[PDB]
Formats: C-alpha cells, structure tokens, sequence
C-alpha cells in the first residue's frame, strides 16, 4: 500500500565526483586529472588508469582513506527533497547503498553521515549492500546505468540520477530520468501510485 | 530461477547470546545475570532490565563495546553449511543482518567477521538492514520470532532458527523451525525449489 522508493547516496545525495576530484588534485598535484565535464563511463578508477600508468591506484587511495565519504557534501536540494519526500503519506523511503570493497571506514561513515544530515531517526531507513536487485520497491533513483544482480527481474522501476558521468547517454525508450533534484521527482512518484 | 535465501547472522552465524553472557560475566561479576536456559523472550536487555535496575543499561554497553561483534564465535556446524549452502548449483546465499543502533563499531566488524569466516569475496553477499521485510528472496532463516517492516507480504518464507529465547515456543501451524545447523536445511531448500 505505502509506494516504497529507494535513493542511492553516491552520486545523488552525497557529491562523490567532486569530492573525489578536490582530493585527487590536493593530494597528487603533480598528476593529470579529469575535469567533470570530461568524465566518461561510471567508474573513476578505470577512466583515470586510461590516463596514465599508476593512476588508478591513486584515484582508488583517495575514497579508501579516513574520512573522505564522512566529509562529502550533499548534492544541492538533496536532503531537503529526501525529508520531504520521507514525510509524504503512503510514502516509504529507504536509503540504499553499496559500501566499498575496503570496509575499514566507509560503512561506519555512511552511517554518520546520514545521521549528520537525517538524524538518528532515519538511520533505520539504511539498507547497504553491493546488490541492489534484491531490495524490493516500487522505483530506484541512482545514477549508475546499469544496475544488475541476483534478481533478473528487479520488482522497481530505475530512474537515471544524472551525474557528470551520464549526462550523455541515450536510454533505451522505456527508462527515464531524473535531472536534478531541482526536477520534478512527485511527478514521478506519483506516476507509480495506484 | 536461483533459489534466494537470507540468512540472519547474529544467533545463527554468530553466537551473540554466549559471548554476551561471558563479557557481562567478566565485567559485571558483583551482578545476578541471566543463564542460557532462562533467557525468554528476544531482547535481551529487556529480561535484564527486569531483573534489577540499571541492568538493562549494563547488559547494552557490552554489545555497544569494540570487538564484541567481532570476537564473537561462530555456532557449532554454521560456518560449513552456509560455504556448502553457497556452493549449492540454482542457490544464491545473502547474509541480511540488523546492526544495532550504535554504529561506531558493528557494521565494521560485521563486514570483518564474515572476511574473516568465509573470506573476501562473500563480503559482496552481504545486505545490512533494520527491516528485512524488504529485502526479498524464498527464505529467511532467522531466529527473531516476528520479523515485520515496511512490507506487510515478504516474499521469503520464514524459517525460525532455534535460540535458548525461542525454544519453547508454540509457532502458528504454517510456519517451520530449523533445529540447529546439524538439523536437515538441505530438506527446507529443497521443498522451495521449481
Ligand atoms: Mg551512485
Ligand atoms: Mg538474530
């Protein structure tokens, strides 16, 4: 009866690409770099090991050090849409995210960091794992093209966060968008009311 | 096409209720605890609580502590029939545990024990949540008596794992128990499968 709703964190609400590239460019900056606009494909890592020997491993030490998901800024409107969106009648929101291989401190600081921005409260709401196919709900909003697992029929329909990475690829007709969260993000809810 | 099956962590992975009772035993030796036999009832700090005052507090700050969820043991036989479980051909094994709400060091050490009990690569099977209502799958072993959330109709079937708490009891004719890992769990698997 409630619409369930599952929203990434990366990407969508916590701005990994550009917390990720302030970081590279302070830590290495003796080293090429990709400027967002030329971001391509949805994992860092590869485009930067492309760039140069060596590279990849140094893109991958920035999210693997302390600190660095715990002190990723919100994406502009994400938290105020997020409250709001979890204070709509029939209307039940879950956070859902896939930690890193290396687990020494990124689970631990999703966590903070939902309740820094949430509250305790919403920490209920948190459901990490690296599928997401068999989390059940009614849409999926993340910014990952290709979202794929143990359930090939996954019972959400995903709609495509855009991110710098994405902002260029042509969907296959059924799939949809959303923009920003300055775009329309009821409409499509209620598109999926009863 | 896979059979899904979820399995719980604490109680049926990992002995949370004997390695509580030993460091509240060590800690705490001036305060009356609760033997194995006469535990009743899920949560534990709730049967501490009435047994004296400010036990309830005592008994969390012993799961709240570094390293209780990592020293924690595996149960007899749980280690050998969730690697045989996995291995199984058409089965997909998740392991869908709750932290509890403190989360400094649980889901860290959750993510280390399964690393250290079944290896690297089975840290990709593992989904952490408060509500495993919406996680789906044919089968949930778990040794909580009434699991609820979100979804009023999980799609898994129940299974109760045998616990000092929920040995006595009576179950409503439907639902199924799974005695201990040396009980016949193939037998179950089976009886979902196509
Ligand atoms: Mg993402
Ligand atoms: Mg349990």
């Amino acid at each position: 009866r409630a619409l369930r709703v599952l929203v990434d964190m990366d990407g969508v609400l916590a701005d990994f690409e550009g917390g990720f590239l302030r970081k590279f460019r302070a830590r290495f900056p003796d080293q090429p770099f990709i400027a967002l606009e030329d971001r391509r494909g949805f994992w860092v890592s590869e485009q930067y090991g492309r760039l140069r020997p060596g590279l990849s491993e140094k893109a991958i030490s920035i999210w693997e050090s302390k600190n660095f998901f715990f002190e990723l800024e919100p994406l502009p409107g994400a938290v105020e849409a997020v409250k709001e969106m979890a204070s709509l009648q029939n209307t039940d929101v879950f956070i859902c995210t896939s930690p890193i291989k290396m687990f020494k401190y990124c689970p631990y600081e999703k966590y903070a960091w939902v309740e820094k921005y949430f509250g305790p409260d919403f920490l209920e709401q948190i459901v990490l794992t690296r599928d997401k196919t068999v989390v059940s709900a009614d849409l999926l909003i993340d910014d990952r093209p290709d979202i794929t697992g143990a359930e090939p029929t996954p019972s959400w329909e995903h709609v495509l966060f855009t991110a710098c990475h994405n902002q260029h690829l042509q969907l296959q007709p059924p799939r949809r968008r959303l923009h920003s969260w300055a775009d329309d993000w009821k409409a499509i809810l209620d598109s999926k009311r009863p």
